[PDB]
């Protein structure tokens, strides 16, 4: 199928990911050295997770 559409954001899930093929930015830790972290890399990567059942 198609390729898909433009995606300038990553998903808790991507976050430290070493695969990437079609994407416009980089949901992994090399981005932060690099500097190809997506728009909202941290407030999705970076959030809120600590002693906490979820996120919300």
């Amino acid at each position: 199928g198609s390729s898909g559409s433009s995606g300038w954001t990553c998903n808790k899930f991507r976050c430290g990911e070493k695969r990437l093929t079609r994407s416009l930015c980089a949901c992994s830790d090399d981005c932060k050295d690099q500097g190809d972290c997506c728009i909202n890399y941290s407030s999705v990567c970076q959030g809120e997770k600590s002693s906490g059942p979820s996120s919300g």
